[PDB]
């Protein structure tokens, strides 16, 4: 009973957080095995950030310039290398708290938990979605760079995001763990356009199924629709086009509730065209798109 | 930039979760030092739950009937005792992962993180408020009993809640770590009235300050009010009466933003009487009451 914006337990990730300092800049690093991963802009001063030449800036640095501290233990840096926008610092000690892990590049619309950190210390954990425009609407202040996003399948942590930047609009941008930015962003203090965003349609439908499962059913109606008709409404309201792949992933929820996907699409169509009429769904007065169908199944079945 | 419903990092609590089985009932326990804490209804069968005599049911049980398993390690039970609605199982081994901790009874309106667990395994973490009527609107399924709520001040975990029950209405009830229920609830399978709930006024005002800090300011107006006038509006909309103690706790946010508390109360008054007019505040289409003034300061300053 109940449905919350649940994050993964952050314990396995907490054991990986370290502080990385280079010159006068300090941010967060991720220590897995004998490598520490962090944003390459750790090597920049504020003046460098306007237009950095990272290859030139990294040439001035030596292994001993990167100060890595895990709690109180200082790590010895024996190698450094830049891969895209991340720095990989080889340390002489493998992290004893390294969980089973993978590096994955998530798709837009997918969700993950963020462990917000400052000076290598965890401050909070929250769940969020990678927007269709490759930005994340997080909660990050100066010092949070290097904080990571992840998903967990039983004992395996799939790291999918490392925080790098706050755009002038207050939204966030970052990379996968190979340092490739999600979206068109560059690690530079320059105004940068984030594309037109849309609402994650399959996630909204998944959340409508979670609402039915939890007893919120006032929005179910006597109507149905087609993928074509629904998609004309989705286009009008800046929703992602629904495909048969999305319908296929909604199958378990359709089967559990007995509500065909296109019937749920007709409920969503009516909510888009008429609003919520001052009513709420799972404690929200708007249509929630930060729960994937997988998240809804996991939370509604109690997967650990 | 940004403002999220952030939970505490759950790592220190994950290291305390164990599975407790007694007969055919299995639920979660909290292992701190050489004691395992769990709901006393672990000793009940489904038939006992209709009207349990816990003292009689516990008399039939011996130390060897309580199966406690931490991951794969089995703990040896050398004592058992009931304190209010919790069972305290003395084990022969102190939990090596016991963090610095306290047991605290929180006040209604205060917030905390819940680490939802099943079979002694963490599944997710979320932030919630203890409602003024002493219920929590969580996300809990069968097997989640014994999952705990907590707050963390640097290295100290203050455990404040243990989950016991889902009311017929889908809302949740539980105890402090001494087994005393929050609210009028009893650990019995009987319909039980949760009082009239109200919205946590000081938390809504705190969240309005967080909105101003993050750039959402469309709701600020040219008006002010008095505590008396505001409280007449609060009574009309089922909001908690605002006191000078609440105004006092909002002082840091008033100082940071330069918006006097009573001026923010006038903005809240106008939003209550007129609604949001299809607009949003920090990504919400309703007035959020699950952030205390302390949470807003902590999140807006990056406390670890
Ligand atoms: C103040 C703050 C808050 C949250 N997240 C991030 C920040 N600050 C920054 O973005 C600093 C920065 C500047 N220019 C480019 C990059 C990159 N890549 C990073
Ligand atoms: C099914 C479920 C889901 C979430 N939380 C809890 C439950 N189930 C229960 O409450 C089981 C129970 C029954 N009667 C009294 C108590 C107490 N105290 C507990």
């Amino acid at each position: 009973s109940g449905f919350r914006k649940m994050a993964f337990p952050s314990g396995k990730v907490e054991g990986c957080m370290v502080q990385v300092t280079c010159g006068t800049t300090t941010l967060n690093g991720l220590w897995l095995d004998d490598v520490v991963y962090c944003p390459r802009h750790v090597i920049c001063t504020s003046e460098d950030m306007l237009n950095p030449n990272y290859e030139d800036l990294l040439i001035r640095k030596s292994n001993h310039n990167f100060l890595v501290q895990a709690g109180n233990v200082q790590l010895r840096v024996i190698g450094h290398s830049m891969q895209n926008c991340v720095l990989k610092l080889k340390v002489d000690t493998a992290n004893p708290k390294t969980p089973k892990y993978k590096f994955v590049r998530i798709q837009p619309g997918q969700t993950f938990s963020v462990l917000a950190c400052y000076n290598g210390s965890p401050s909070g954990v929250y769940q969020c979605a990678m927007r269709p425009n490759f930005t994340i609407k997080g909660s990050f202040l100066n010092g949070s760079c290097g904080s990571v996003g992840f998903n967990i399948d039983y004992d395996c942590v799939s790291f999918c995001y490392m925080h790098h930047m706050e755009l002038p609009t207050g939204v966030h941008a970052g990379t996968d763990l190979e340092g490739n930015f999600y979206g068109p962003f560059v690690d530079r203090q320059t105004a940068q356009a984030a594309g037109t965003d849309t609402t994650i349609t399959v996630n909204v439908l998944a959340w409508l199924y979670a609402a039915v499962i939890n007893g919120d059913r006032w929005f179910l109606n006597r109507f149905t629709t087609t993928l074509n008709d629904f998609n004309l409404v989705a286009m009008k309201y800046n929703y992602e086009p629904l495909t048969q792949d999305h319908v296929d992933i909604l199958g378990p929820l359709s089967a559990q509730t007995g509500i065909a996907v296109l019937d749920m699409c007709a409920s969503l169509k009516e909510l888009l065209q008429n609003g919520m009429n001052g009513r709420t769904i799972l404690g929200s007065a708007l249509l929630e798109d930060e729960f994937t169908p997988f998240d809804v199944v996991r939370q509604c079945s109690g997967v650990t």
